[PDB]
């Protein structure tokens, strides 16, 4: 294997022969590919069109490298609400609101997570505003975990190695394939997840590499351009289950939301943000909340997905109820609180 | 203008607007691109499709930068002989061969060369090989022009800002629209040429930019992959006149030439490729020459292109004959004892 090799397959349009992307992913992450290497391999595979497979094998040697949680410290039913950013929108840190709303709903929780790339505040961000330890080592996250029922993994701290790629990804400022494996790449492993993707063609493709690792997941678009599920339109979910995927388009308003306006879900820095998920969490109605409880309603179908007995309609139906309780009861503001004070005592 | 936005257009498969290749080269040029902004760029542009508006960009960008000859030093009809390279083949030095032979057909011939990049042994090397001063500046070469008939321009001598782009395009390994650059950026600016292409896809593009320049060009490759008009079977040739692009196929058995096997065109190293130049020279025959004499005859039709008046076969047929004669009468071999003495006497 070699870069000239790797590199004219590409060019040529060509999928990559088995374990030609692992190659090259390892050759990155262990610091011997050249940055115009990185560059060249990044934005190739982007124009030919990734394959699952080929996604696949990166995410594989990401995961190989990652700084992995102590044996039997991840429930078997964990699940992650997260998605690639880049959707070029200023929204509140949905994902992230959801996450805690899920996880008071009961289902654990381990959220990978990043800083913002390009929008003002991304998860990490907001967490350490609202006083959130997002600098947790791997012991200290399965503590969370197990102690207040949301542990987060900050990417940077659990994949050191990523370090060229990610200098790679901040130069050519272009979204590649690397922009996928974020979502892919949790190194707590759960094996369910919500997970957003602001590229409408790449979506398939992750949903490719979650069924392959037999993954209960929803992937989700929203038609305007949102990696999270929308309120202002419908959303494209590809939904991944016994190894299989589908294409469905979902309906907020088939559910009983108003639609709301691009607008109305906008974000400022992370002290603003950080404002937006204490209104939330602490009962204020209207649009922000829509969308949080219209997102930790889907990361429950994607972790009741984990039964064959899954039914999809009343999945949704418990899951729009257990989000709205878990808001309602002051579960999920009382566990924001008991995740911050978990973090003040060491 | 920026990355994100030139990088973003060409990964969407667009064709970029006008002036923003030349804004990219130009960045690289200056040393304001990163060797991964730079790697994205040349990639990008070549998955994309490059058209000949874009690929003129960058090299007028390119011959923006580079030293130029003194003011009214190139004959008005002076020729290049020379390639992309990169047919992976190991030919002996066919375009420098031919180069030498029109020169002393009475041609006035400027030439641009470089090292070999993947073969053994590039014009640069054989031409070392034999005596010849590569690296004059353009005082000298064109002194080397008016008196022995050729100047040769090496191409880092004449091009350095392009320094950059050059350690990247050798880090990929790969081709891409890099790779047309060198027989598009002849600092001396012959207005005819016969120009060489290994890849079938970009010779088209590259006659696009000799049109839009109104040169006299044939751009050829032949049909077993050289970047050179072959002797082994038929070549497709780009002619260019009238600032219009024809595309021919052609076959030197129709001239009388007997088909040669391509290990009869094997070359070696720098030692090896010079004593076949001495060899051809000296009047050797066997398919060698033949691939020359052909070679040398067609930079000869490109010059007669460039009157309005010119006729194909017997431009062809003028062009074998004053390539023949021009080895025969001694022509060749003097005029290469005579391009060592330039250089040796300052
Ligand atoms: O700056 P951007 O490239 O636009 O990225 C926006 C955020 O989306 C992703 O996270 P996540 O889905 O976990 O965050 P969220 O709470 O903002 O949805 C990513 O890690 C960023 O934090
Ligand atoms: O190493 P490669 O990428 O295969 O390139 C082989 C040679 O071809 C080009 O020159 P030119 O056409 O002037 O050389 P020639 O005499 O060998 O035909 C290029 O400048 C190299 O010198
Ligand atoms: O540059 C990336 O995509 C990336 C790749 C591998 C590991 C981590 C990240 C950062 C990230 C985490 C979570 C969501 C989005 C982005
Ligand atoms: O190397 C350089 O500094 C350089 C600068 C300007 C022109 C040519 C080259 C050499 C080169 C060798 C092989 C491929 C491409 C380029
Ligand atoms: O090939 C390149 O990267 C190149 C680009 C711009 C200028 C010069 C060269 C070197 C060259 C000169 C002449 C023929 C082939 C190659
Ligand atoms: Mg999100
Ligand atoms: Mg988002
Ligand atoms: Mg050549
Ligand atoms: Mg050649």
């Amino acid at each position: 294997p070699s870069w000239p090799q790797i590199l004219g397959r590409l060019t040529d349009n060509r999928d990559l022969a088995r374990g030609q992307a692992a190659w090259a992913m390892d050759q990155i992450m262990t610091g011997n590919a050249r940055p115009a290497q990185i560059a060249a391999f990044a934005v190739a595979m982007t124009m030919k069109a990734p394959t699952a497979d080929e996604v696949g094998e990166l995410a594989g040697v990401m995961l190989s490298h990652a700084h992995p949680l102590p044996a039997d410290t991840v429930p078997d039913d964990a699940v992650d609400v997260v998605g690639t950013g880049g959707d070029g929108v200023n929204t509140v840190n949905l994902s992230t609101m959801a996450a805690i709303v899920v996880a008071a709903a009961g289902v654990p929780v381990v959220k990978h997570g990043n800083r913002a790339a390009s929008s003002l505040s991304g998860g990490a961000d907001t967490l350490e505003a609202l006083g959130v330890r997002i600098d947790l080592g791997p012991d200290l996250v399965a503590r969370s975990l197990a102690e207040v029922g949301i542990g987060f993994c900050f990417a940077p701290r659990f994949h050191p190695s990523y370090r060229h790629a990610a200098a790679v990804r901040r130069e050519i400022g272009v979204p590649t394939v690397f922009n996928l494996l974020g979502p892919l790449t949790n190194p707590a492993r759960p094996r369910a997840g919500l997970i957003g993707c602001a590229f409408a063609d790449l979506a398939e493709v992750m949903a490719g590499v979650f069924a392959a690792r037999r993954s209960s997941v929803l992937v989700v678009h929203g038609d305007d351009g949102l990696d999270e599920l929308t309120t202002t339109t419908t959303s494209t979910i590809w939904r991944v289950a016994a190894g299989s995927v589908d294409k469905l388009t979902f309906d907020p308003a088939g559910f009983g939301f108003a639609r709301a306006q691009l607008d109305q879900l906008a974000g400022g820095d992370a002290q603003a943000n950080a404002a937006a998920v204490r209104a939330v969490l602490g009962g204020a109605r209207g649009p922000v909340r829509d969308a949080v409880v219209l997102n930790a309603a889907g990361a429950i179908v994607a972790h009741a997905g984990l039964s064959s007995r899954a039914e999809w309609l009343p999945a949704w139906e418990e899951g729009l109820r257990r989000a709205s309780a878990a808001i309602d009861t002051g579960a999920a503001e009382q566990l924001l609180a008991r995740w911050v004070r978990f973090g003040r005592q060491i």
